[PDB]
């Protein structure tokens, strides 16, 4: 999956780990799905696939649909989860996550 960067089994396990509302954590997910150990180049590919906006930036509203990039009928993140995700990843403060924010977040 994701241009071969992630394998189906890891993704399945990561989604099962966070089925419960408010059980998602970006760091836990990145680890389990196996992205954290990937090269920046692969990490950035994952970002480009995930980001829906031609602007190149992911808004909080879109983060809500985060798991649905991995499985179409996955749950939406809760507002608590998206708030947490956004605060951790928006290193520069513009309210969004760009590729730079994403790469730093994943690999930190
Ligand atoms: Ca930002």
């Amino acid at each position: 999956a994701f241009a071969g960067v992630l394998n189906d089994a890891d993704i399945a396990a990561a989604l099962e780990a966070c089925k419960a509302a408010d059980s998602f954590n970006h760091k836990a997910f990145f680890a389990k799905v196996g992205l954290t150990s990937k090269s920046a180049d692969d990490v950035k590919k994952a970002f480009a696939i995930i980001a829906q906006d031609k602007s190149g930036f992911i808004e909080e509203d879109e983060l809500k649909l985060f798991l649905q990039n991995f499985k179409a009928d996955a749950r939406a993140l809760t507002d608590g989860e998206t708030k947490t995700f956004l605060k951790a990843g928006d290193s520069d403060g513009d309210g969004k996550i760009g590729v730079d924010d994403w790469t730093a977040l994943v690999k930190a």
